[PDB]
């Protein structure tokens, strides 16, 4: 039993809610919240901009130190950093950005990072300003993630389309 409430069950291990990931993280304080990161951990917009804003830019400060020490992530890769006021940990995961011309096949590799964590609050990878088809992202999620994932979708219109098209 966990504290995630108001989720539709899609499969044995995948759940989906119409919720702002920022507010869901603040409410639940999950062990892991996933960020829709880029390789430079520059949290300017989309999910990342919103999560970082909610940390009062502390996520960005921590991220800049991480990059100065370690260099950029790989597309499809991830790192674990602090969750600040939102979660114990933040798993920064880099899905491919279609608007940069990046390989959509890397989406499966990106979701594989979730399997290193027993339970996660997450957005759909490569959705929104990353330019992928969110229905495809949900399919890859369900077919790749084996741990317990709670997906938060802000847009009600999108959420209903995701539910109504799910096989
Ligand atoms: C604060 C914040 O951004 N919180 C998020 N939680 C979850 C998400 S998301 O990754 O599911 N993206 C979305 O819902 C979209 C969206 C459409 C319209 C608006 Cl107004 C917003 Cl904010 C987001 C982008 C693709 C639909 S963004």
């Amino acid at each position: 039993v966990n504290s995630f409430s108001g989720y539709l069950k899609l499969t044995d291990n995948v759940y989906i809610k119409n919720a702002d990931i920022v507010e869901e993280a603040k409410k639940v304080k999950p062990t892991v919240v996933v960020n829709a990161a880029n390789v430079y951990l520059k949290h300017g917009g989309g999910v990342a901009g919103a999560l970082n804003k909610a940390t009062n830019n502390a996520m960005q400060v921590e991220s800049d130190d991480y990059i100065a020490t370690n260099g950029p992530l790989k597309v499809g890769g991830s790192c674990v950093l602090s969750g600040h006021n939102l979660a114990k940990h933040c798993l920064h995961v880099v899905g491919p950005n279609v608007n940069k011309g990046e390989d959509i096949q890397l989406l499966k590799s990106a979701y594989e990072n979730f399997n290193q964590h027993e339970v996660l609050l997450a957005p759909l990878l490569s959705a929104g300003i990353f330019g992928a088809d969110p229905i495809h992202s949900l399919r890859v999620c369900v077919d790749t993630v084996r741990t317990n994932v709670y997906l938060a979708v802000f847009d009600k219109n999108l959420y209903d389309k995701l539910v109504s098209s799910f096989l």
